[PDB]
């Protein structure tokens, strides 16, 4: 164990990989290299490290989402405790896994860095997502160059849910945080050009209105959106007034740019994990998809998970949640 | 241990504490809750690990300083390398004991961030204080959400002493300590609007004079000093001339807003444990009190402890040193 | 194991040392404090720790070199990671021996801390050279309050090979490198100004050309360079046209500012351990002195090492390499 002979990263091997297309952004929209539009259609799974410690981190489980549910798209929340835990390297193995199993199966990952809070002041929602500037840079090095021209890793989501608490976690300035998204993307174009980034705005990646006047000033992005049920509050709950102030916040991105919904869903009230703001009837799942399609907007619902709420599942054998057997009839025909 | 599983932190429960007016800032003075000018008057305890190591972190500790000392505050400096040795969580559950400890004996706390150097280059006069920009803001963030609505948590000091060592630990510069301040106390109030930030000046906390031209642009804050007796360095040691440069320096802030000497005191050159800037004959005793009383400057002396110098007490049966007599005559008499 | 015990660090003692003259910058020389010209001639040796793990850290090398090489300086190559792993405490100890040996032979050392990649990111080429501001201020400031007023220590090295590879680790900006440099350059002064530093530039130390017209703005340092032969690349090889590259971009400081090129070297394309940019038919050796010396440029040759590459020796009974047998002539000429 000399330090010195350490050795330089290698990239991933793009010869062990089948044809696949890659995903592009045009003007608003994603489009495949055939030319044809494209739609992100698909769900969050949890955290690799929480997975494997239940050993259902499996090509099994890929297979039951593109054979059954049908799904184009994983989204892969790598928690910052979980990277470091496992460590770099093991993480990024693991990863290479899911993109063998992905790319066999015809499906995309979006990378997700997955924290919650404000990264200027490098304060969080919780220790879980705990990380820094220098961590988050680092990771993002480390992924651009391993998956450096592979198709199946479509889109880096470069921090999951900025927010700043009420401004107990920092004081929330749109030109600080634009100006570090900037940063992000000019290391990872560095490196690779053919990927997507994906950049999100605050109260928890709900309020994407900043960038009608000061989008971030780079090409090839999206811009993600988490409109769960309960971040638009209106007095009369209907079509027309959750249309509306969705809106105002996020859906007018999608005039100008790609838009991926990378979290939406909802349980009960009185169901399992139940909490703000993912509590709904259920009125919400056909409003969000009937919004989204009129859109084009692109989705991965939260979470294909037994554990972590809400569920679309109840269980490893796959038993559908209330939300979980809505969405999987609304992608299997999509699909179609 | 699944880190997804680790519990989201706990407020204090305020049902605990017998009633307590609140103390808060009004103008140039504190007030209590009834309206009436209140003087913080008291002491420094130790690093509540320090004190814990030797079995002195007890109730009947405050209750020797409230009962037989005439004190009505106690500041706790906890030093960063204790708050990383014991752990947030467990250094907090201490800190809880210490609150009902005072709120039954109807005394004060001051929670101070004890660390020595230049929080804007990281850099520190030992390892003892050593932290980070990011450490700070986090032990504030968890500070003010426990203790929310606590009376008996009086006073948040934000940073002991600034310090860049004649320059050797960075370029002292007011504007980026003031922004830096400004920054906390933005967190801090996001969090709990009734607590008072204690904010200090550059030569150990020892300068005030920047605020002159650019005072902390917030409300409801209060300036430290720690006039030592070496800090000001008169040809001619009397009265005038001390009282004129001790005007100049930090005096000068009592006439528009609320002043806490965190630290004073002294030893004999040739006492227990004496340094420059603690030396004196104990002339200053009188001098300083009479200043402070004179202006209506809060203090809390250094301190209550009988290995860090310059000390209060001789040994843990509580046998006052030559300071120690001074100001217990001095509180006691206050106290009526 | 008290944390309130630990000691403030102490100063070499300067009287354990021989009389030794300082060297100082005058204009764009260096001169010793008899008014001599003085020109930095001499190697790097090896990371400390790698040194001792082989039991090769010993006044022998030092004497090897002096005796035997022509050497006058000895360049020591401060790795982050074996400053962590040995810790600064055993460090500086070792360091003290090196001090100890050197000023005993009359020959001077060049602290080098060691880092390769853009420290305003804080990403690097590789995990040996991981380092951050914090980190990085702490080893100046820990380093020239230790040798404070020790001439046998000329030069203060602050960051071996600024780069960001491509753009891959940050966007590179002169300015905010600039104001960096500056930054250290403060701390050091205000602890000891009779030390010189030395500034590098972008493209791993060879790209000097922002200082044509943003050179650091502060007195008393030197700037390095490090031409190893791939650096260039002119489509015809021969001295014309590698003299106007090299004049271009590292060769006109020298006549305003010292230079030290503080790495040069070369080994066969089909040498040991051969690699960009150190490949060459042997022609370099000649061109790159005749061009240093026409210049009055100072140097250390990398590495006198049997192992790290290109190295000056074969093995630790000191076998001369091609490019060591070359520079050990061109040494012990210019000592006659
Ligand atoms: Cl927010
Ligand atoms: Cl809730
Ligand atoms: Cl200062
Ligand atoms: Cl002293
Ligand atoms: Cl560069
Ligand atoms: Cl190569
Ligand atoms: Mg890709
Ligand atoms: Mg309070
Ligand atoms: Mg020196």
């Amino acid at each position: 164990n000399d330090w010195w002979d350490i050795p330089y990263p290698s990239q991933f091997d793009v010869k062990s990989l089948k044809t696949q297309s890659f995903i592009s952004v045009k003007g608003n929209k994603f489009i495949d290299d055939k030319g044809k539009t494209f739609t992100f259609r698909g769900v969050n799974i949890a955290d690799t490290g929480k997975l494997l410690s239940r050993n259902q981190w499996q090509k099994s489980l890929f297979e039951e989402l593109a054979n059954n549910w049908g799904v184009n798209t994983i989204r892969l929340p790598i928690h910052p405790v979980s990277w470091r835990k496992l460590g770099p390297d093991v993480y990024l193995g693991h990863i290479d896994e899911a993109v063998r199993w992905a790319n066999d199966l015809g499906i995309y990952l979006i990378l997700d860095w997955h924290s919650i809070g404000y990264l200027p002041t490098e304060q969080y929602q919780h220790p879980m997502y705990d990380t820094t500037i220098k961590e988050t840079r680092d990771f993002w090095r480390r992924i651009t160059f391993r998956y450096q021209n592979v198709p199946t890793v479509a889109v880096y989501e470069l921090f999951n849910e900025p927010t700043t608490m009420g401004n107990t976690l920092g004081e929330r300035n749109w030109a600080e945080w634009k100006t570090l998204n900037e940063s992000l993307i000019d290391m990872i174009y560095a490196s690779d050009k053919t990927v997507i980034p994906l950049v999100a705005g605050f109260n928890w990646a709900y309020d994407l209105s900043p960038i009608k006047k000061a989008p971030i000033e780079r090409e090839g992005i999206a811009y993600a959106a988490h409109p769960y049920p309960q971040k638009a509050k209106p007095e009369v709950k209907n079509d027309k007034n959750f249309f509306k102030l969705w809106d105002e916040k996020w859906g007018f991105a999608a005039d100008t740019y790609p838009v991926i919904a990378t979290e939406l869903g909802w349980v009960q009230p009185d169901g399992y994990g139940a909490h703000i703001p993912v509590k709904d009837d259920g009125s919400y799942g056909p409003r969000i998809v009937k919004y989204m399609q009129k859109k084009g907007v692109s989705y991965t619902v939260w979470v294909f998970d037994p554990d972590w709420s809400p569920t679309m599942i109840n269980d490893w054998d796959f038993t559908p949640s209330e939300q979980g057997a809505f969405f999987k009839q609304v992608m299997l025909e999509a699909k179609k």
